[PDB]
C-alpha cells in the first residue's frame, strides 16, 4: 500500500529515505524512549524506531518517535510531512498546506467498508488486557500519567449518525481498562460529547486508532469545518476512498491498516485525574492535575508486530509545532479569503512557539479597499478570533507582499520594524482564549478569555499609493548586473551546497 | 602597537586570525565595495580589505569593510569585537560588555599629548584636496550622497573645555570642502552643538578621525554618561593613557595613529541636504532628503597607505547591530542596577533588529520586593525610557533567571509564552521615540514621541514564591543519569564539533 495510506508503508518510506534509526537493543518506555525522541526533535535528527521496548509482550508494542518532525537539511526540511501526503520530499510548506486545503472545494469521497484488514490480526478482550501492563511511555519526568495517546486518532460520531469526527487529543492510562484525557471547547470531540450529554441516554461510542494512514492523521490535526467528516475530506484530498473495517464491539469504523485499535466508550458522566503533561508551548507545571474526560476500553485489536507512534512534545521542534501550528494557519488563510480579506498566505512562526500567525496581504487589493489600519485590523481579528480555526492563536501579524511568511526571520524583521507598539495594534479581550498557553491558564488574567491581538506590520503607504522603501540588503540595494558580478567573483576573490 | 590601540595593527590581527580577505584587483567605490561588504555581513564571512580602490590617489584611500561584524563559527562569533578590546577571540558577549562597563567605576586615565604620530605622515591644505575627487563610497543604490563617514569618530568639545566627546554619527560629502550629517537629540554631538549655538559667537571646532584605536571606536558607539570624556574612559578600560596629537588648524587632539583626519568646523547656522541613507533597521526611503548639519573641512592629514573603515549597514548583521544594540544594552544594565532594580544582564536581540532589550531579573531579589507586574513594569520603563541610554530601544522584555538573554531563541520563547498581550504590558507614549525606526518617522503617529512598551515575561509566581514549572525539554524533563546515558550512546545507536 502507498506510504500516505498505510502507516507500516510510511515507516518503510522513512527507512528508504535514510530518515530512520532502528534501535534493536532494549529501551525503557519509562523516560528513555521519550528522551531519545526529545533529543531528535531538538536537533532535527532521524526518526527513532524502538524495536525492543522493555515490557513489550505478545506483540504490543514497538514505538516510532518524531513521526512529523523536521529534517536537518533545508532542501527536504518538511520531508516527513511530505511523506504523509504522497508529495515529493522537497515539497515546500506552501505546497503541503495547499494539499491539505485542496479538499475544501471538492466533493467528499466517502470511505469504503471492507470485511477485514491487518488491524484484526490479533485481539484482546476485556479479560485479556491490562493497560497498566503494556509498555506505555512516561514521556516527561513530571507527567501525571503514562501518555499512551500522543499520535492516534479519536473516532466519535454525532447521535444522529451524520458526522464522524477524527481528531488528535492527548490521553493517559487511568487503570487497567480506562484512560483519562483532554476534552475541551471548542474542539470537535467536545462538541460531539456535548450532543451525547444533552441526549442523556448513553455514553459515547468511541474508538482510538494508532498508526493510522498518514494522510488521515494530518486531517485529524487540522481544524476542518464543523460537521465535516474527516474520512471523506481525506478521500477527496488523496483521490481515493479510504478502506475502513467495523469495530468488533461497536458500530464505528477504523482504518483497515491501523496498527492498534482501542474500542469502548467516552463517559457522559465520569471524570478522573488527568495531567499534568509536558506540552506544546514548552512547559510542564508539576502537580497541576485537573479532572479530565474518562474513557473505558472494552477491546484491543492490533497488527502483528504493532508499532505505536509517539510525540515527545515540548520545546522546538515537534508535531505540536509542525502540524498544529501550520494546519491552523492553513485553515485561517482559507477563512480569511472566504470572508473577502485579501490574504495570500498564512504560517505560524516556530519562533512564536506557534502562538502567532503571520498573514501575507495582497496590497494591490488592499489599496482598492480604501481603508485604514484601525478598520482593517478589527475586521481581520473579528473574523479569525471568533472562529474555531483561530482558537490556538493569540497574535496575528499583518505583513505586505515583500515578506515570505514561511521564513520566521523575515516575519520577525517586519514585526519589529513596521508595527508601532500600541498604536498599530488592536487588543481583543472578549474572545475565546487558549488556556494551555502559560500566560493564559497560569497567568494574571482569565484563563479562557482574551489575551489576543492583531499587530499591523503594514506600512502607511501600503494602504494608499504603494510601498515607498527599498530594503537595505544585498538583494534590493544593488543593481542586478553588479549583484551577479559579485556572486560570479566570490570564490575567486577569497570568500566561501543546496542539498547538503 | 597592540591591536586594540592601533587600527593598522588591528588589520594585521584580522589577517593573522584568518579573518581578512585582501582584494588587490580594482574595485569600484561606487556600489561594488559596499555590495561585497553587504554580502559579507549577511553571511558572516571574512572582513574585506580593498587595496586597489578605483579613484585612490596619493594615498587616499584603501577601505576595510565589516570591521565589527560577526564570524561564522559559534566559538569565535564575536571575535572581531574581542579584537577591539585585547580580549581572547572566544570571548562571550557578557565578557565584552563587562569590559565596556569596567571603566564606569574607575578613575579616568586622561590622554597623553605627544608631538607627532603616523596621522601626520601626509597633509593636504585647503587648496590641495577636493572631497568629490576622493574614492568615497556610494554604499546603497538609493543613498542621497557618498557616505564618507560610517566608522570614524567625531571629536567636539564643550565651550568651557571641560568635556571632549567622541562619537559615531553618519556624514556624507556635500561639496569639495563640506559634509552634511545627522546631528539629533539627545546625542552628545547635538548636546555640544547646542551649547555653542547658545553662546552664538562661532562655529564648533571639529575633527573627524577615521581608523582610530579600536578600543576608542567602541566607546564612541556607547552611550556613556553626559559630561564624560570618552578618551579618559577608554584609558581606564585599557589601563593605558591614549596618545593624542594636536590638530594643525585647531586645538583639538586626535589619536596619534589615526589613518585619516579631517579638521574644520561644525556650523552653528548652516544646513544642507542629507540622506536618505540605508540604515540600521534595514530600510531606505528613496528621495526622503531632509536638511542636516553642515561641516566645513579645512585640512586633511593621513597615514601613508591610509585605510578607511566602512560599515555597509542594513539588514542583519553589521556594526549597527553588534555595537549599537549591545553597547546600549550594557549601559541600560548598569543604569537599572544603579536605580536599585534587580537586573543581572541585558542584550538587544538581533531578531528584534536591535529595537528590543531583554532584561534578566534576579528573581530572589524581586521576591523580596513584594511587588506586582504592573508596578515593576512601570518602574523599569520610567528608569530606561526617560534616559538617553534607552533612546534607541522601543520594547523592554523582562525575563526570569532561567533565560539566557544573549540567546535570541530563548528570549523569543519567553516573550511568546509568558507575556500576555495587553495585560502584561505597559505602553509609554510620553517618552522620547527613535524616529529612524520605520514605524516612527514613516509611521502613523508622532515621529519623535511614544511608541514604547515594557513587556513582562515574568510568570506570576516569580513575584511570590518562586518558579513553578519545568521546561519540556531534554535538559529539564529527564534526570541527569538518563541524559548522560543518551548522550554516551548517541552515535552508537545511529544518530549524528565545537570549534568548526
Ligand atoms: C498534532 C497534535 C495535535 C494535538 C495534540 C497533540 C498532537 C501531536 C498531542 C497529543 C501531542 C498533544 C495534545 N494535542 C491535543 C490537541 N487538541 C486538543 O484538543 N487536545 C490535545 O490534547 N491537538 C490539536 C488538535 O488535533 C487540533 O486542534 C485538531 O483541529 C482537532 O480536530 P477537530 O478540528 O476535528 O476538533
Ligand atoms: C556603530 C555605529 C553607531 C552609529 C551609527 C553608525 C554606526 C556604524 C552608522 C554611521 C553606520 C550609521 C549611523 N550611526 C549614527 C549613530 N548615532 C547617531 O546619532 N547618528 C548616526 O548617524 N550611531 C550611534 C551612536 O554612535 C551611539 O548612539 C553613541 O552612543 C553616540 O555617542 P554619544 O553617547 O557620545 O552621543
Ligand atoms: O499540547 C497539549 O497538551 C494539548 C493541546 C491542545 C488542546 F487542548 C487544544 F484544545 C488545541 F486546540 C490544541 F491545538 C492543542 F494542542
Ligand atoms: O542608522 C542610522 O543611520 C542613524 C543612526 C542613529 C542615530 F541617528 C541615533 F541618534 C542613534 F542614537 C543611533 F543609535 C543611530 F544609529
Ligand atoms: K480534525
Ligand atoms: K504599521
Ligand atoms: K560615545
Ligand atoms: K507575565
Ligand atoms: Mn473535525
Ligand atoms: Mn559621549
Amino acid at each position: 500500500q502507498p506510504a500516505h495510506l498505510c502507516f507500516r508503508s510510511f515507516v518503510e518510506a522513512l527507512k528508504v529515505d535514510n530518515d530512520l534509526v532502528e534501535i534493536n537493543t532494549p529501551i525503557d518506555p519509562n523516560l528513555e524512549a521519550a528522551a531519545i525522541t526529545r533529543r531528535v526533535c531538538e536537533t532535527n535528527d532521524k526518526a527513532p524506531l524502538f524495536n525492543n521496548l522493555i515490557g513489550m509482550k505478545n506483540g504490543l508494542f514497538r514505538i516510532l518517535g518524531a513521526p512529523g518532525s523536521l529534517r536537518k537539511s533545508s532542501a527536504d526540511r518538511y520531508g516527513r510531512l511530505a511523506r504523509h501526503l504522497a508529495l515529493p520530499p522537497t515539497a515546500s510548506m506552501r505546497e503541503i498546506l495547499d494539499k491539505m486545503l485542496s479538499a475544501s472545494d471538492m466533493p467528499p469521497i466517502p470511505p469504503t467498508i471492507v470485511p477485514t484488514g491487518p488491524c484484526k490480526e490479533n485481539s484482546l478482550d476485556d479479560s485479556e488486557f491490562d493497560l497498566t501492563e503494556l509498555p506505555v511511555p512516561l514521556i516527561h519526568k513530571s507527567d501525571g500519567g503514562k501518555y499512551i495517546q500522543t499520535y492516534g486518532m479519536h473516532i466519535v460520531q454525532s447521535p444522529d449518525g451524520t458526522w464522524t469526527n477524527w481528531s488528535i487529543a492527548r490521553a493517559m492510562v487511568h487503570d487497567k481498562n480506562h484512560l483519562t484525557g483532554l476534552v475541551i471547547p471548542p474542539q470537535h470531540i467536545w462538541q460531539i460529547h456535548q450532543m451525547w450529554k444533552k441526549e442523556g441516554r448513553s455514553d459515547v461510542p468511541w474508538a482510538l486508532a494508532f498508526g493510522v494512514p498518514p494522510a488521515a492523521i494530518m486531517a485529524s490535526s487540522m481544524p476542518i469545518p464543523d460537521g465535516v467528516t474527516e474520512a471523506g475530506y481525506v478521500g477527496a484530498m488523496t483521490g481515493s476512498s479510504l478502506e475502513l473495517v467495523k469495530c468488533d464491539t461497536n458500530d464505528l469504523y477504523v482504518p483497515a491498516t491501523s496498527e492498534i485499535v482501542l474500542e469502548g466508550t467516552l463517559s457522559i458522566s465520569e471524570t478522573g485525574p488527568e495531567g499534568p503533561f509536558g506540552q506544546m508551548h514548552g512547559y510542564i507545571f508539576p502537580g497541576d492535575t485537573h479532572l479530565g474526560a474518562k474513557y473505558k476500553v472494552n477491546r484491543i485489536t492490533y497488527r502483528n508486530n504493532a508499532i505505536m507512534p509517539m510525540s515527545s512534545c515540548g520545546r522546538l521542534t515537534d508535531e505540536t509545532h509542525t502540524m498544529i501550528g501550520s494546519l491552523a494557519a492553513a485553515e485561517i488563510r482559507k477563512l480569511c479569503q472566504q470572508n473577502d480579506l485579501p490574504i495570500t498566505d498564512a504560517f505560524a512562526p516556530f519562533e512564536s512557539q506557534v502562538t502567532w500567525v503571520a498573514l501575507r496581504v495582497d496590497t494591490e487589493k488592499l489599496r482598492a479597499m480604501k481603508t485604514t489600519s484601525e478598520g482593517f485590523r478589527k475586521r481581520v481579528g473579528d473574523v479569525v478570533f471568533n472562529h474555531k480555526a483561530g482558537y490556538t492563536i493569540h497574535r496575528l501579524v499583518l505583513v505586505g507582499d515583500d515578506i515570505d511568511v514561511y521564513e520566521g526571520k523575515d516575519v520577525l524583521w517586519a514585526f519589529s520594524t513596521r508595527c508601532r507598539p500600541g498604536m498599530d495594534e488592536t487588543l481583543f479581550e472578549d474572545v475565546r482564549g487558549f488556556p494551555l498557553i502559560p500566560y493564559m491558564g497560569h497567568g494574571n488574567g482569565p484563563a479562557h478569555r482574551g489575551g489576543k491581538v492583531v499587530s499591523d506590520a503594514l506600512m502607511p503607504t501600503e494602504y494608499t499609493t504603494g510601498r515607498n522603501w527599498e530594503a537595505a540588503d544585498f538583494n534590493q540595494s544593488y543593481p542586478e548586473d553588479l549583484k551577479q558580478k559579485v556572486l560570479d567573483n566570490w570564490t575567486k576573490m577569497g570568500f566561501s551546497h543546496h542539498h547538503h
